[PDB]
């Protein structure tokens, strides 16, 4: 996260570290054997750190489960990331409680304008490489569609959306993949791509969740 600040301690319950002997994806627990992450984040050996602040520390409170399966969209592109969304299912339930919680899936679409929060262990560098041993968060608006569009000319598909200032200086960036965008305490975005991190007119673009609540019920439910 560039230009965000030090979220504190266990304020953001939800968010998870995909492990496999260091940190490379962030997650959200949706309920205590699911996480939602993003489908370029996929791999094998996937170990899911829940309750954690500083990811280098064991400090009381974490819960590392091993991912029993990881499920990417089936008509996920890696060439456009349209469909960047992918589901975890935990090998045992985690214990949840106040430092370890489920987010909730929207109901409907956010609006532009709504201001969301991001958080994440990625890079703090626009130019370089700074990675934080704690979390770090941002709060950002939905940008609208035509700015967004006008950002990104022929990149946008109706399953993404923008978030962040055009002006540059604060915006996720690699290592924030697959974490979690939480307005209004709902899972509206998943930290999917970008040009670049923090610069100007080119601001974070993000999986449209509400576009996959059915298709994340019906997949839970079948597995
Ligand atoms: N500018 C951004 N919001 C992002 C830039 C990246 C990059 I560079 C790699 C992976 C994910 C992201 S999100
Ligand atoms: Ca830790
Ligand atoms: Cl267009």
């Amino acid at each position: 996260i560039v230009g965000g600040y030090t979220c504190g301690a266990n304020t953001v319950p939800y968010q998870v570290s995909l492990n496999s002997g260091y940190h490379f994806c962030g997650g959200s627990l949706i309920n205590s054997q699911w996480v939602v992450s993003a489908a370029h984040c996929y791999k094998s050996g996937i170990q899911v750190r829940l309750g954690e602040d500083n990811i280098n520390v064991v400090e009381g409170n974490e819960q590392f489960i091993s991912a029993s399966k990881s499920i990417v969209h089936p008509s996920y592109n890696s060439n456009t990331l349209n469909n960047d969304i992918m589901l975890i299912k935990l090998k045992s339930a985690a214990s949840l409680n106040s430092r370890v919680a489920s987010i909730s899936l929207p109901t409907s679409c956010a609006s532009a304008g709504t201001q969301c929060l991001i958080s994440g262990w990625g890079n703090t560098k626009s130019s370089g490489t700074s990675y934080p041993d704690v979390l770090k968060c941002l709060k950002a608006p939905i940008l609208s569609d035509s700015s967004c569009k006008s950002a990104y000319p022929g990149q946008i598909t109706s399953n993404m959306f923008c978030a962040g200032y055009l002006e540059g200086g604060k915006d996720s960036c690699q290592g924030d993949s697959g974490g979690p965008v939480v307005c209004s305490g709902k899972l509206q975005g998943i930290v999917s791509w970008g040009s670049g991190c923090a610069q100007k007119n080119k601001p974070g673009v993000y999986t449209k969740v509400c576009n996959y609540v059915s298709w994340i019920k019906q997949t839970i439910a079948s597995n």
